[PDB]
């Protein structure tokens, strides 16, 4: 009938200034780069056309190495699917792209790992081609054409690829390497939650918004405990499914008071979960003790659910709800014509709101040292965050999730709110260089260095930004 687990809020519809409000929300949009040119979407277009076209190639070369009925390798599909924020069609300028590769049952996750890797090397325009497939879900990146892609492989036990495949469908899942799972599960949620929503326009537009708000507002990062780009997707849909009707504008406020008010640790979900027979993992407190645990449960929808904020510590909650809040005030101004969009996008006094910092510097020798080494250490953040929460007379441990630049060199701030963390901090700087080893990467010229500093002293360390 409507869409969510429950029906919804309000069915009220815009009026004029309302289309006025949305208005004004593109146009506080459009100088941040939310909104590509057709040059650059085409370009997209371009670029995936070829990768595709590839993928339909080496799924035929592979499939004559096996000998089939050339009426058949003919038959031989493969395609490729885009998921994340370029799927969702609310990317930004510069915006990489999540694909997925899906092949037929004669081509193994091994064979996409090194003759299409050897495919991709040669191509034209391709550079920074890397394999991580150690990694939680198998990964090959490289750029395209400038293009930053992230390329995932699936494995379907199916003869064909039909060109008008749909993933949707749960029995696909049965008898498939938890590999092959995780690999469909990218595509799945994306398209689960547009299916969800009642106004595609109206949740891009929202989305856009939400996702622009977070990043300047210093909570967008999965990696540093806040929300990255599924998290908000989610969010922002759920939210369009309690106001089906509403403008953009009404559903930016909307968003704010729904979260605002939300009961941590309810979880969000998109849709009733079904069960089935097909007994996965998955998230539930019920079950799972350590699912109780979590803190911002943001349920993916798409069997089998899971949590998409296991990162979020006490600290990024309890941050995050605060500029929930912020964001119900402002609003609250904007939809009343007393205040402008740009309000509810200026960055947060995070240099000024605390009384005690920690600048984590991180150093290397060559750019390609600097990197990798910045990856490891960013990588180990919410390791510090950690160790600090558990310090006694620590109330906050806030992250500003942008690095800065300062030989090659980067910064992140920590701001702290008490009730010496010398040794809260040894303790992490030598378990990084202590896992570095572990894995036997550290090289010689690779430092990183945590030191305290009070405000008064804060200027000596804040770069360019002292504006
Ligand atoms: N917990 C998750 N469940 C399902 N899919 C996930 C999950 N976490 C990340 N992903 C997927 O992996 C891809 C890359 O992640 P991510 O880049 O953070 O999202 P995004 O929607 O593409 O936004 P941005 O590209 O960062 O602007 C796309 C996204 O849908
Ligand atoms: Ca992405």
């Amino acid at each position: 009938k409507h869409y969510g687990i429950t029906s919804p809020i309000s069915l009220a519809s815009p009026k004029e200034i309302d289309h006025i409000y949305t208005q004004k929300l593109i146009d506080a949009m459009k100088p941040f780069g939310v909104f590509e040119d057709e040059e650059e979407l085409n370009h997209r277009l371009v670029v995936l056309g070829k990768l595709n076209n590839l993928v339909k190639e080496w799924i035929s070369d592979v499939s004559e190495s096996k000998n089939l009925p050339p009426s058949v390798v003919a038959t031989v599909g493969g395609k490729i699917f885009t998921f994340g924020s370029y799927r969702l069609g609310v990317h930004t300028k510069g915006a990489d792209i999540d694909a997925l590769c899906v092949a037929p049952r004669h081509v193994e996750r091994s064979d996409f790992f090194q003759s299409f890797f050897e495919k991709l090397k040669h191509q034209d325009g391709i550079r920074n081609l890397r394999a991580v497939e150690d990694a939680f879900v198998p990964v090959i990146k490289f750029e395209f054409d400038g293009i930053e892609i992230d390329l995932v492989f699936a494995r379907l036990a199916i003869q064909t690829i039909s060109d008008n495949l749909d993933l949707r469908d749960d029995s696909r899942l049965r008898s498939l390497d938890i590999r092959c799972i995780r690999s469909l599960n990218g595509c799945r949620v994306t398209d689960e939650i547009l299916h969800l929503v009642p106004n595609k326009e109206t949740f891009r537009l929202t989305l856009r918004a939400v996702k622009l708000w977070a990043k300047r507002r210093g909570i967008y990062s999965n990696m540093l405990g806040f929300l990255g780009g599924v998290s908000w997707a989610m969010l922002v849909a759920r939210t369009c499914q309690l106001y089906p009707n509403a403008a953009a504008s009404t559903l930016v406020h909307k968003f704010f008071l729904v979260f605002s008010k939300w009961e941590w640790p309810n979880p969000v979900l998109l849709k009733q979960p079904e069960e089935s027979n097909l007994n996965l993992p998955v998230w539930d407190p019920r079950v799972n003790p350590s699912d109780r645990y979590h803190l911002m449960p943001i349920i993916t929808p798409a069997y089998p659910q899971q949590n998409s904020t296991y990162n979020v510590s006490t600290s990024t909650r309890t941050v995050m709800v605060e500029e929930f809040k912020q964001g119900l005030a402002v609003t609250d101004e904007i939809l009343q014509g007393k205040s402008d969009w740009s309000k509810l996008l200026e960055p947060p006094n995070f240099f000024q709101k605390y009384r005690h910092y920690i600048v984590l510097t991180a150093s290397a020798s060559t750019e390609e040292n600097h990197l990798e080494w910045v990856g490891l250490v960013e990588s180990k953040i919410r390791v510090l965050v950690g160790n600090l929460e558990r310090n006694e007379f620590i109330t906050l441990a806030h992250v500003n999730p942008q690095s800065f630049p300062g030989n090659y060199v980067s910064m992140w701030f920590l701001g702290i709110i008490f009730r010496d963390l010398t040794y809260d901090i040894q303790s992490f700087t030598d378990t990084v260089y202590r896992q570095a080893n572990n894995i036997n990467m550290l090289k010689e010229g690779m430092k990183i260095e945590a030191t305290h500093v009070k405000k008064k002293q804060l200027h000596h360390y804040l770069p360019a930004e002292i504006l």
